[PDB]
């Protein structure tokens, strides 16, 4: 189909789409760039989705962390999102789609930004939401490990969903963990969607980059770093510690995996098969420049291998 500004996509419904991303990709992204909105946009998709328990109820990726945001957003776990939520209510009262459907539009856009990064599959029509997720849904820094895989389980992911979930990661950063230095990223690259994150997560912890006792932190091997203490445990972990390594310069295995997953994630609480495919929209993500390494002054010996049955991969080290 060829919509009336000469644009095409495989279906038609498609086509109200391309205002929406032009407009996103240069108010809410900076003019399309993998900076602070992309990863507050792609954190909002989660603590959208991640509000679905069978048994305490939540519509999943529905837009409610939007639509209802008073409440949602006053959950000690949604702490911070208030910003992007704020930021994104505009565009959905001045557009004619969902919160929902806006919410992982937005997400799949500022992705799509991100050097290595990749088009999570995107479909149109989900319905306004219809109640607030419960509160104690979403994981926190601070969770054990056996908390954080039983909740994500609770949602339909299994242990190696939950670490390819976490290629997020790679490009995102904390403001309220230490709130002494909002904005300090989880790897050296958070505008680069690439295997940093695990290769630093697993690095020896040597300093606290801001302040020394905050809940849900843990040791950074790096000043201008910031190390969550989940990231820290799954890392380490012998549930999800070999997965964890195995996406360290694996970059193919981390594109397909964070797509494949990201868009399960986005369909929580949905029927695609009565949504419409509208992926092609999606536009396309630049490439990598070069490989994941040891940041300098580093070796393998600053690795801490939690994996048995392999060794961790030789790096090189920006010198
Ligand atoms: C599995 C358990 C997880 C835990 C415990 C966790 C925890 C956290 C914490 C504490 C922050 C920083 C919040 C702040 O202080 O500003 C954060 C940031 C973020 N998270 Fe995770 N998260 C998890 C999973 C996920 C997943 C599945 C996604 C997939 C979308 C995701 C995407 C992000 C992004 C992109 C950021 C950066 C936000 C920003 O830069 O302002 N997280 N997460
Ligand atoms: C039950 As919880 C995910 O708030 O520790
Ligand atoms: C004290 As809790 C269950 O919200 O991590
Ligand atoms: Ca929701
Ligand atoms: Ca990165
Ligand atoms: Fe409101
Ligand atoms: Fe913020
Ligand atoms: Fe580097
Ligand atoms: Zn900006
Ligand atoms: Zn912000
Ligand atoms: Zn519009
Ligand atoms: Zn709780
Ligand atoms: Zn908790
Ligand atoms: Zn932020
Ligand atoms: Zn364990």
């Amino acid at each position: 189909a060829t919509c009336d500004d000469g644009r095409t996509t495989a279906n038609a419904a498609c086509c109200i789409l391309f205002p929406i991303l032009d407009d996103i990709q240069e108010n809410l992204f900076d003019g399309a760039n993998c900076g602070e909105e992309v990863h507050e946009s792609l954190r909002l998709t989660f603590h959208d989705a991640i509000g679905f328990s069978p048994t305490l109820g939540g519509g999943g990726a529905d837009g409610s962390i939007i639509a209802f945001d008073t409440i949602e957003t006053n959950f000690p776990a949604n702490a911070g999102i208030d910003e992007i939520v704020s930021a994104q209510k505009p565009f959905v009262a001045k557009h004619n789609i969902s919160a929902g459907d806006f919410i992982q539009f937005a997400g799949a856009v500022g992705v799509s930004n991100c050097p290595g990064g990749v088009r999570i599959p995107f479909f149109l029509g989900r319905p306004d939401a219809v109640a607030a997720s419960p509160d104690h849904l979403v994981p926190e820094p601070f969770d054990s490990v056996d908390s954080i895989l039983a909740r994500m389980g609770d949602a339909g992911f299994s242990p190696v969903e939950v670490v390819w979930l976490l290629a997020s990661h790679s490009i995102a950063a904390a403001d309220k963990v230490d709130p002494s230095i909002p904005g300090t990223p989880f790897d050296s690259t958070p505008e680069v969607f690439d295997s940093q994150f695990f290769i630093e997560t697993q690095l020896k912890g040597r300093l606290f980059p801001g302040t020394a006792d905050n809940k849900g932190e843990a040791q950074s091997p790096l000043q201008g770093e910031i190390r969550l203490q989940s990231d820290h445990l799954l890392a380490r972990d012998p549930q999800t510690a070999c997965e964890w390594q195995s996406m360290v310069n694996n970059q193919p295995k981390i594109q397909n995996r964070f797509a494949a997953t990201m868009s399960k994630m986005a369909l929580l609480g949905q029927d695609k098969t009565k949504l419409i495919d509208c992926s092609d929209v999606i536009p396309t993500p630049p490439a990598l420049v070069g490989a994941a390494h040891l940041p300098a002054g580093f070796s393998l010996s600053d690795v801490e291998q939690a994996c048995a049955a392999t060794p961790f991969p030789a790096l090189t080290a920006d010198p």
